[PDB]
């Protein structure tokens, strides 16, 4: 809720933030991977068992079809949003782990003038940190987040607009000329404000002060675009793409073509076309004998006996047979397909 | 290809190498699209079509539930391997941003001195912290061949530099090592940044009034950003996944050329159902069977196969009775779906 300050917090934040989308987008892609499986079981087990089996499997048919198109519809839709997000996030990332290098500023020049002469070489250059970025890592222990929290989190934080030229100059006491007992130090550092402490300085340089700062924006909007993509995919609509699954008979036993088909399969009344063909009770009654009461049963039983569903199998002495879920790959099941209807056929 | 040499360059470079993997992935993505396309329409027809046309179809129907498989394991290998590289290389192109607005250094104070006080005004150069803002200017082979030969991206910063200057004496004319610093000197310190480290000590110290970096300290931004980016798209080439799913049931090169496809021509084209091994037919007798069904050498298979696969009729819901119309024309999943379940309770009725 508060800002990120720290380059190693804010990269933390802005990479969390991503996986709320991330994760939920890979939960759509292994959805859609059962979903397909679990249609392909469908039409198999359909083609392959016995009529009191199959006017069990015909209802789920249309509702899979319908689920399984909507789940891949909307995982088409996520996924150049989630791409998008990504590639922003990861480049802000990349700025914000050379902003850790630069959080301590990047050292010093000291000359000590030693003190018989004004003379110079490089060995009254006693501080040479010039130049040394921050190389440890960041800090084990640093800092709400959830797709909830996403719509007032605020942008990540810039950090760094600008460099600052801190000076000490210290003789003899203030600077009093400079002379040969003279501490002169010049430094960098950076913030998110313009320092000029000029003022106090000039009384007492003595004193390390920020004497005059530079423009030094390093982030730019990378941070605000990257923010803005992780928007962009709730705008859309598209942060948990893929969450219904065909092996849940709530997602099941609400599509309207369901309820059809147990009036038409399951009711002895094929040429039903309107879900008031059938009296209420009886398409209740209907149901709880085919799937459990109110589906109870479905991944009990009626799962489970889809998939134990006897179906052809390829063998060079001869065409063997064994279930679905013994043979569970999509070329197994195509091929009992085939086989199945060329029986028909033949 | 020489090894990057500017920031630009450098992140430019390995976006556009990224994009090689990036894009060929996004082929299979679209081609799994329409081989699962290609498969629900030949399971329909499958069921629906006449005789004549299922004996044709069966054939496509067992090849193409093994391509499409084959090329979902493809996508699936692929996927992790795409998305660490991706997230590997747009994190060092976020440090090259950095890199590219230091790589006109830092800046610099000067201080010019009538007494030796100091105060502001006397430094006439400020410049220190102020890092370059222009946009890149308006760089070599890509390509997934030239790949192997690719060399590791470069790190261009290695080393921070403090530049110095010294010219004492009016006309700021001499060396501080021997003409002290009073009245009229310039002192002149700045940070600078290079792929290498410098000591010119040696010579500053005998003719301070020259520009010397007379000493470095490490500034490695990168770390192993970079080479750890080059890695990962060596790893999705080591999994040899850089054209995952490029095969289209379409295609019928690519039908042809699966190991399921002889063995139903034979069973389903020349009357051995019971067949189980190829040799259980003459070759030349399945070369037959396929130049009649899908045209010589498939010649037909997208004018002619294809199109008469799409004309199937098949049922369709329609609330004042069941009506029919052809695969193309209700060209989607969840009317083939319902399609089917149709189709097997005409059959048990
Ligand atoms: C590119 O270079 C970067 C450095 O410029 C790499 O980042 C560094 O990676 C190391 C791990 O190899 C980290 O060291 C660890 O740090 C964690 C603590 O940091 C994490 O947790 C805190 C607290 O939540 C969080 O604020 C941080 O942002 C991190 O999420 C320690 O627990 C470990 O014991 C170990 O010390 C560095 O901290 C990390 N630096 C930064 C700035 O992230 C980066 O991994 C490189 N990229 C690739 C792809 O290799
Ligand atoms: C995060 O901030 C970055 C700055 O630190 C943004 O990068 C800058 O984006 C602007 C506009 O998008 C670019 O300006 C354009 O530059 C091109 C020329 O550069 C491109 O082409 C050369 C080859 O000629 C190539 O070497 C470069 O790498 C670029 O591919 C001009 O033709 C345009 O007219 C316009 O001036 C800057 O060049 C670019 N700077 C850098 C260092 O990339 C970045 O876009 C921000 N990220 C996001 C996600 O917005
Ligand atoms: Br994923
Ligand atoms: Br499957
Ligand atoms: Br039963
Ligand atoms: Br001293
Ligand atoms: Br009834
Ligand atoms: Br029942
Ligand atoms: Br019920
Ligand atoms: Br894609
Ligand atoms: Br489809
Ligand atoms: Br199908
Ligand atoms: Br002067
Ligand atoms: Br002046
Ligand atoms: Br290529
Ligand atoms: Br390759
Ligand atoms: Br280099
Ligand atoms: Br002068
Ligand atoms: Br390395
Ligand atoms: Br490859
Ligand atoms: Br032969
Ligand atoms: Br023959
Ligand atoms: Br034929
Ligand atoms: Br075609
Ligand atoms: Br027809």
């Amino acid at each position: 809720n508060a800002p990120c300050t720290t380059a190693c917090g804010c990269k933390s934040r802005l990479l969390k933030r991503l996986d709320l989308y991330t994760s939920k987008y890979a939960d759509g892609i292994n959805n859609e991977r059962e979903n397909s499986e679990a249609y392909s079981k469908l039409v198999t087990a359909a083609l392959a068992a016995v009529p009191t089996m199959q006017r069990k499997i015909l209802p789920l048919l249309g509702a899979a079809a319908d689920i399984l198109d909507i789940c891949r519809r909307e995982l088409a839709t996520a996924r150049p949003l989630v791409q998008a997000a990504i590639s922003k996030i990861e480049e802000a990332a990349g700025v914000y782990n050379t902003l850790h290098k630069l959080e301590r500023g990047l050292g010093e020049a000291k000359i000590e003038f030693g003190g018989t002469d004004l003379r110079l070489t490089k060995t009254k250059f006693r501080a040479t940190s010039l130049g040394t970025i921050h190389t440890a890592d960041c800090p084990n222990a640093d800092e709400k987040i959830g797709l909830e929290h996403e719509e007032n989190e605020p942008e990540p934080a810039k950090l760094i607009t600008h460099g600052h030229l801190d000076a000490t100059c210290a003789s003899g006491s203030s600077c009093t000329a400079v002379e040969a007992n003279t501490h002169l130090t010049l430094g960098l550092t950076f913030s998110g404000s313009s320092k000029d402490e000029s003022a106090t300085w000039n009384a007492a340089t003595n004193n390390k002060r920020a004497i005059h700062s530079n423009d030094a924006d390093f982030l730019g909007s990378n941070a605000t675009v990257a923010h803005e993509a992780l928007k962009a995919i709730r705008s859309a609509g598209a942060s948990t793409p893929c969450s219904s699954l065909i092996t849940d008979f709530n997602a099941v036993r609400a599509n309207p073509k369901f309820k059809l088909m147990v009036i038409k399969a399951l009711l002895n009344k094929p040429t039903a076309e309107k879900e008031s063909d059938a009296p209420a009770d009886e398409v209740n009654n209907a149901i709880n004998s085919a799937y459990g009461r109110e589906g109870s049963e479905y991944n009990t039983k009626t799962w489970k006996d889809i998939g134990s569903t006897r179906i052809p199998k390829a063998d060079p002495p001869g065409e063997k047979t064994d279930t679905i879920d013994k043979l569970s790959s999509l070329p197994q099941w195509g091929d009992a397909i085939a086989r199945l209807l060329l029986q028909e056929i033949t």
